[PDB]
């Protein structure tokens, strides 16, 4: 893990000059494509993709989790429903099933703590069955934390020597938008007020208590902002390290990583404070409906590509915007070029 | 012409009210897939959809043509660059021909009025030799704006009748953003700084000169805000009059249209302040990175999906939106149902 984290490569600044360069000599005028150019030059700039913007096979790894802070009242999606919708995502009915499919990328469903039986179908690096409810002590032990985060990293990077060269992010947890909140307000340091949303559908009226909860969870477990590890272990849970941990393992990789929503804000933020190394890999995608969205994403200092008011969660916003990505490779690969159209601009 | 305008068909609220209440029994909390469900409720309410969200085929329309506009000193692209671009559609080296393969769309080009001998493999509607200098005069006549919008109008249904569903609309036209801000100006009632951009990368000390020439159009011309053709035959152009019939005729046809950026904007205007009819059938794509885009859609009530700080024009933001229109398509019909799963929420 130490090693693994030393081991994250930095950008290749040669490739992206050169990037540029093709670029700003293509048939438009110079940075008229504005974003598609610079999320080019950022791809050209990752060593797993050869120097230059490329799209191989597309995955999205979908951790799944049920969470203790559920018996506090911060979810109205029964408990179940975490276990019913992992089994769904290998019948491909799911939203990010659906949207996966239509960008041609494959599902990976990782089973880190469902409190339930095993799924068939579903990859096993379960934990424990749910965790702590972090209202009155920690989520889990950092011993248990590290143990995931590694055994993530490195089944992510072993995608990558099967032709993936694209990952999305994504999760399924019923109450997750608590423990999100939390670790947004700690590192951040945003009262819990301004990051507390509404979650799935969570009525106006049981919106203050779970303000309380996420306040609660902080006080009695005093996490330490300097420390991601602490953090996740303690305000977190199994499906918020998973996130983290494909992060940690597709940089190391030196690849691309789609974000998500809230929930996977949370886990970059995560991400970014163990290993800052990180942040070049990653991409956003679009702008969640969850409160602490925007808060999050300063934080990151990201601008998302896409205005959904999407907060369904799974990975779905990750994959709608697949293909931004591969519009960017496109671009770069077939257009054509000024000079060979003898034009000529000042 | 009239008649055309009297035949646009109302949306079918009988359709968009089972598509809502399909949609909400989706395997998801309800309206968690934000604008991706609002998208698909408005599709079904689009008479040449037959009562669902569908995308059969797609289709590009690009109109090129030259202003006179441009011997004022407003562009800094050489004019050539219209003609020049336009064969090169034909090529598919182009932006919005790299962009549109992506999405599996077909690219139309029609010249509608470039300065130059006609170009093999482009279709043929060219009004003049370029339009006339707005600055002085108008750009053409009452008639052969109405014309125009009558014969693009006409050629956009027919291409229904082949199994095009979904419309993209863009342009190509050195010059093109002084007659954009002229109408943006006019039918919006901004002044002209506020409205006025960069364009194709015109310099800063040039900006200047580029508003005076808009206000001595607008001053010299006299356009009726209150009257669509009045001012698009004024102050506008044969590439903006062609983009506002293709609104016209899939309207007529009760087909959705995705717009561009800024230029596309100032069509959009036109079209509705001509038939507001038209407007339930228009779709947003990007936000453009032109000065007067946020005037612009605060006019047409629309928030773009995309975020993507682009300016290059040619429909390549209408292409690069397509995929979210197939994925509201394909959310509707592929994803499973709560009921299926024995899933209850309050
Ligand atoms: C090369 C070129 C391509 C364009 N496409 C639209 N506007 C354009 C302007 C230039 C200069
Ligand atoms: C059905 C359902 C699906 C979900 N996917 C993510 N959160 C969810 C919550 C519910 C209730």
């Amino acid at each position: 893990l130490h090693a693994l984290l030393r081991d994250i490569p930095a950008p290749d600044a040669e490739a992206m000059a050169r990037t540029q360069q093709h670029i700003d000599g293509l048939l438009k005028p110079p940075g008229s494509l504005g974003r598609l150019e610079t999320l080019a030059v950022q791809l050209a700039g990752m060593p797993g993709l050869n120097g230059t913007p490329q799209v191989g096979e597309k995955a999205v790894l979908v951790m799944c989790a049920d969470h203790g802070v559920w018996d506090e009242g911060v979810a109205v999606s029964p408990k179940i429903v975490t276990a019913i919708q992992a089994a769904n995502m290998t019948r491909g009915t799911t939203g990010v099933c659906v949207l996966a499919a239509q960008a041609g990328a494959k599902v990976h469903v990782i089973d880190v703590g469902i409190d339930a039986e095993p799924i068939p179908g579903v990859v096993n690096m379960r934990v424990a069955r749910g965790c702590g409810n972090i209202a009155v002590g920690p989520a889990m032990s950092r011993l248990q934390a590290e143990a995931l985060l590694l055994e993530v990293s490195r089944y992510a990077c072993d995608l990558a020597q099967r032709g993936v060269t694209l990952f999305g992010v994504g999760e399924l947890g019923m109450a997750n938008t608590t423990p999100a909140a939390a670790m947004v307000s700690v590192f951040t340091g945003s009262d819990a007020k301004e990051v507390v949303g509404i979650g799935a559908n969570l009525p106006p009226s049981r919106i203050d208590n779970k303000v309380d909860v996420v306040r609660r969870a902080i006080a009695i477990n005093q996490p330490n902002p300097r420390d991601g590890i602490d953090v996740l272990s303690k305000v977190g849970g199994f499906d918020l390290v998973g996130m983290t941990g494909v992060m940690l393992g597709a940089a190391r990789c030196g690849l691309p990583v789609l974000l998500d929503g809230f929930l996977s804000y949370s886990a970059a933020l995560a991400a970014c404070q163990i290993a800052p190394a990180v942040r070049p890999y990653l991409i956003p995608s679009h702008f969640s409906a969850e409160k602490g969205a925007r808060i999050a994403l300063a934080h990151l200092s990201m601008e998302p590509y896409l205005h959904m008011a999407m907060r369904l969660g799974e990975g779905s916003g990750a994959a709608l915007a697949m293909p931004i990505v591969e519009a960017a490779c496109a671009m770069f690969h077939n257009m054509g070029e000024l000079a060979a159209s003898n034009i000529v601009l000042p």
